[PDB]
């Protein structure tokens, strides 16, 4: 959090290739709006992330005030999938995103992702080292075991939106 009490989120997508499989990115979408138009509140600074092979800032930290921030924000969603998996690319760029202002120590991602991806053990320490909140959703049914052990490594909390 920021040091006045203002929560600081920063989207992480899962855009990849295997994200067009079924309705995983139409889900990753439908949830990404649901946080953005209706569940992060007023005052907070939130980010956004899109990541395949590798990460794309769809957005610095912009500050929750109006609706405008959030149509914003929510027009950024991925559009399709397409590219190889990394999600320690996103995770990393999530964490520089945010600390162009804040420190990452309280701060929270929303990492959107199927879960195919077994490099993640790539970031386990500067995830740590973070002090980041790494809540996940799991938009497939073969996340790899790593997905869960950044939520329990983090502090974050885990659900599944698949089928
Ligand atoms: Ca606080
Ligand atoms: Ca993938």
């Amino acid at each position: 959090e920021t040091g006045i009490g203002q929560r600081i989120v920063c989207l992480v997508l899962d855009k990849s290739g295997s994200m067009a499989t079924g309705n995983r990115l139409n889900r990753l979408n439908q949830a990404g709006q649901l946080f953005l138009l209706q569940t992060v509140e007023l005052g907070s600074w939130v980010g956004m992330v899109t990541f395949d092979s590798a990460a794309h800032v769809q957005s610095e930290l912009i500050q929750i005030n109006s609706g405008s921030d959030r149509d914003t924000l929510a027009k950024r969603l991925p559009a399709a999938a397409s590219g190889g998996t990394s999600i320690c690319s996103g995770l990393r760029s999530a964490f520089t995103v945010i600390r162009k202002k804040y420190p990452t120590d309280g701060s929270e991602i929303v990492l959107l992702t199927d879960g195919e991806d077994n490099t993640i053990s790539g970031c386990f320490n500067e995830v740590k080292q973070s002090g980041a909140i790494i809540h996940t959703v799991a938009l497939g049914p073969s996340a790899a075991q790593e997905l869960e052990e950044l939520s329990k490594m983090t502090g974050g909390l885990q659900t599944y939106a698949s089928d």
